[PDB]
């Protein structure tokens, strides 16, 4: 945001699972499109933890 | 590796692989590759990375 170091941190952090922050995001929720979680953190949710839209598919991403 | 060059690298990685202008905004189903912005996704019927036939172009939130 406010500096190149903060901008760098944001782009590094945005790759990581929003729940555990320990593993890259590896799932996109259909239909809402949120890139939220690694594969393990996506196992327990049936609604998106950001927008609460019912998940119809947990699509693997790379 | 300077902060500025690391940042440039991560910013470039987010760019659509077709136009290299807008950021990636689509996930291809079923292969799951992040390749294109919304506009460029209209031009492809197969994933440019793995050539799998695309069944759905899911918008990233
Ligand atoms: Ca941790
Ligand atoms: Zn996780
Ligand atoms: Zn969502
Ligand atoms: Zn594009
Ligand atoms: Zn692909």
């Amino acid at each position: 945001e406010i500096s190149t170091e903060e901008q760098l941190r944001r782009l590094q952090e945005e790759k990581l699972c929003k729940i555990c922050m320990d593993r890259n995001i590896a799932i996109v929720f259909v239909p809402c499109g949120h890139l939220v979680t690694c594969k393990q953190c996506a196992e327990a949710v049936d609604k998106c933890p950001m927008c609460y839209t019912v998940i119809t598919f947990k699509q693997k991403i790379f």
